[PDB]
């Protein structure tokens, strides 16, 4: 099964030109726990922003161009990205906006972090109809000494 994992603020904003104006270590723990030892699919832009391969995860990068980093696997299409993952229990799509948009229709589960922040962004998580999904897990947290804003984790399974 294919799953998407994403952190969205209001209006489904997931990305902008500059660094995000929030500090959320708790989402980073969440992210790590949910993707550990599972193959991750990402678009070129996200790859560039992370800058190194994610440790203890097979890394698949989608690009129309030839790859520039032999440490990861580069694919030229959605279908090949899938095939390069092999036979695994769960494939994680970690971004970005263009990528999620193409994988949403094939995903069976979503791992979302809702952040209570209003930011100007140029990238949005695709629109989804909550009714097509079953909320299997949800858990709210207030901002604290370590997390700049309140947030909520939620796990949705396709009905
Ligand atoms: O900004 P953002 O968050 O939207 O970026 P993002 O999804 O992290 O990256 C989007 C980039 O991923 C590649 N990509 C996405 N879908 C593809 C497909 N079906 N086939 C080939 N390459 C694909 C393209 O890289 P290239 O620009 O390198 O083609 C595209 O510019
Ligand atoms: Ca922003």
């Amino acid at each position: 099964m294919i799953s998407l994992i994403a952190a969205l603020a209001v209006d489904r904003v997931i990305g902008m030109e500059n660094a995000m104006p929030w500090n959320l270590p708790a989402d980073l723990a969440w992210f790590k726990r949910n993707t550990l030892d599972k193959p991750v699919i990402m678009g070129r832009h996200t790859w560039e922003s992370i800058g190194r391969p994610l440790p203890g995860r097979k890394n698949i990068i989608l690009s129309s161009q030839p790859g520039t980093d032999d440490r990861v696997t580069w694919v030229k299409s959605v279908d090949e990205a899938i095939a390069a993952c092999g036979d695994v229990p769960e494939i994680m799509v970690i971004g970005g906006g263009r990528v999620y948009e193409q994988f949403l229709p094939k995903a069976q589960k979503l791992y979302l972090t809702h952040i209570d922040a209003e930011v100007e962004g140029d990238t949005h998580f695709p629109d989804y109809e909550p009714d097509d999904w079953e909320s299997v897990f949800s858990e709210f947290h207030d901002a604290d000494a370590q997390n700049s804003h309140s947030y909520c984790f939620e796990i949705l399974e396709r009905r």
